[PDB]
């Protein structure tokens, strides 16, 4: 079996998986809307009671499976619980990251496209008033994506956007086809320092921003001034638990697959804790110092609330580029921003396609070349739905990227810590550990952590599902039909895998 060459490479590859666009775009928006500085209270608590425990568990499940030559949940769940229902549940740990990758690589291609356009100066150049500056950039993004101008739910991506997507798929393949150590690990050792350097430069350059409407200090002020009155709202606590779960990328099955390349008696306790801490530092220190302070420095603290409510996608692809065009060398500054987002996305997408690759290698005995190429073919083909059907991305992101991940994360807990055995699971986590997991975490993993996820799943299901099922355009069924078919296809592959094993 393939293995990570160094401990540093493993940690950077794991942190690289976690650190993405959400760190620099989603977190700052969530924090500003939920108490600002006071949001750090439930954020840390969620990190201690949910994020950290579940991550140790996914590392453990991965390493345990890897020792027996299996990197994906259909096989791994069966090893933890020899039941037919376990293999089926395990399909979700293959289905979720595949479906997400189908839309994420496209989003990733946007950042490369924008990076190129900004580097060469092929960007709008306004003109005054905020709407007069934002609108040319709004249209810039809309023309790139091909946002519907009529009543049809049809996207029409520019030829440039399509070609960049092809290039982006090529780059993902180039890294993945070289394997774990010479590909993913090797890239992580280059991408993470580059990511850190670009982020620091952007933080510094943002801090120097001075406009008649305000400064960057006003931005850090608005964002970090505690509003403890919001701590009463359970939605804030739900948002904190949600943000922690999303940022660490739990319940995607990607962590499990990566951990399956960790040697049997190699540490996962400290390595896991370190990777998680890196994502958090990158999230609160770097992510919280760029987008929001810049938006406040330029538009004034008077528009800070409106900016936060506008969303993370508006902030990263419209608002920030618009502000850049109004600063000295902002064209190059825009390049660095999207270059940053691209590498952050690329380190995440190579991780997200690895489970499907690992399934074909471990269970269907495909060579790495064939496994990578076929995985890329599935992703590339399926991505045309996201590229041409409006809101297809939103539907996939809800079922797989939102509801699915919390459900699967809870499924991981129950199978590992309740079915497989809490004592066996506890030993499996701490085995080979440089440091040992504090004894208190045994009860957290067994009672507290699943309780939090259960609440999160129930609340979101009652809140969002009726809306999605009743107030959406009929075209969502196109996306639903296709991704359900993808599940059936993966279920069939699991069936072929067990029939091949019975023969050999
Ligand atoms: C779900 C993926 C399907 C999207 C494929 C859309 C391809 C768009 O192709 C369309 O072909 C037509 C000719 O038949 C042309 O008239 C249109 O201009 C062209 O855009
Ligand atoms: C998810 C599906 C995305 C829809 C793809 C949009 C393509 C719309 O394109 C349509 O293609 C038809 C070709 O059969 C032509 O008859 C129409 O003239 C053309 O507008
Ligand atoms: C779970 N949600 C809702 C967040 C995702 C998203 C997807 C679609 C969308 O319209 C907004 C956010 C997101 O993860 C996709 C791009 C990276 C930042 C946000
Ligand atoms: C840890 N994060 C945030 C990255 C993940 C992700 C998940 C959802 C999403 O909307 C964006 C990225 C991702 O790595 C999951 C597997 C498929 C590629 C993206
Ligand atoms: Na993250
Ligand atoms: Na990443």
């Amino acid at each position: 079996r393939e293995h990570w060459a160094t401990r540093l490479g493993l940690i950077l590859a794991m942190a690289g998986y976690a650190v993405d666009l959400g760190n620099f775009l989603r977190f700052p928006v969530q924090a500003a809307e939920n108490g600002g500085g006071a949001f750090m209270i439930p954020y840390i608590i969620a990190f201690l009671l949910v994020g950290i425990p579940l991550m140790w568990i996914e590392w453990a499940m991965g390493r345990y499976g890897g020792a027996q030559g299996h990197g994906t949940t259909p096989a791994i769940f069966y090893l933890l619980w020899r039941n037919r229902f376990a293999k089926i549940l395990g399909v979700f740990g293959l289905w979720i990251p595949l479906v997400v990758a189908i839309y994420y690589v496209y989003i990733e291609s946007w950042t490369l496209g924008f990076a190129i356009k900004f580097l060469v100066g092929l960007v709008p150049e306004p003109p005054t008033d905020p709407d007069s500056i934002l609108r040319p950039f709004k249209e810039f993004l809309y023309s790139y994506i091909g946002v519907p101008k009529g009543d049809e739910p049809i996207l029409k991506p520019s030829l440039f956007a399509y070609i960049v997507f092809l290039i982006t798929m090529f780059i993902n393949v180039s890294i993945l086809i070289r394997g774990i150590s010479k590909g993913i690990e090797r890239f992580a050792k280059i991408a993470m320092p580059t990511l850190f350097i670009l982020a620091v430069f952007l933080v510094i350059r943002v801090f120097l921003l001075e406009t008649p409407n305000g400064t960057a200090a006003d931005g850090l002020n608005f964002l970090w001034t505690p509003d403890f009155e919001k701590l009463k709202d359970p939605g804030v606590w739900i948002a904190a638990v949600g943000q922690i779960f999303f940022s660490l990328g739990l319940g995607f099955g990607a962590i499990i697959t990566f951990a399956s390349y960790v040697r049997k008696d190699q540490d996962i306790v400290l390595s896991g804790l370190t990777a998680a801490t890196l994502n958090e530092k990158a999230e609160v220190i770097l992510g919280g110092s760029i987008s929001i302070p810049a938006a406040v420095a330029f538009f004034g603290v008077a528009n800070a609330v409106a900016i936060a409510k506008a969303g993370a996608f508006n902030l990263g692809f419209i608002t920030l580029p618009a502000i850049f065009s109004q600063t000295a060398g902002g064209t190059f500054l825009g390049f660095l921003w999207f270059f940053l987002l691209f590498f952050a996305g690329l380190t995440s997408s190579i991780a997200g396609m690895q489970p499907m690759i690992a399934f074909l290698e471990d269970e269907l005995k495909l060579s790495r070349k064939h496994a990578v190429l076929w995985t890329a073919a599935i992703v590339f083909f399926s991505a045309h739905l996201v590229m041409f059907l409006n809101k297809s991305l939103d539907e996939m992101d809800f079922w797989a990227g939102t509801i699915g991940v919390v459900f699967f994360g809870l499924t991981e807990l129950i199978i590992f810590f309740w079915i497989f055995g809490a004592d066996k699971a506890w030993e499996e986590i701490n085995r080979g550990g440089i440091i040992k997991v504090p004894r208190i975490y045994y009860y957290v993993m067994r009672y507290i952590t699943p309780a939090f996820l259960a609440v999160l799943l129930v609340v979101w299901a009652r809140e969002y599902i009726p809306k999605i099922m009743e107030e959406t355009h009929w075209t969502v069924w196109i996306t639903r039909f296709y991704i359900i078919g993808l599940f059936l296809f993966l279920t069939f592959l699991v069936f072929l895998a067990e029939r091949r094993r019975n023969h050999e």
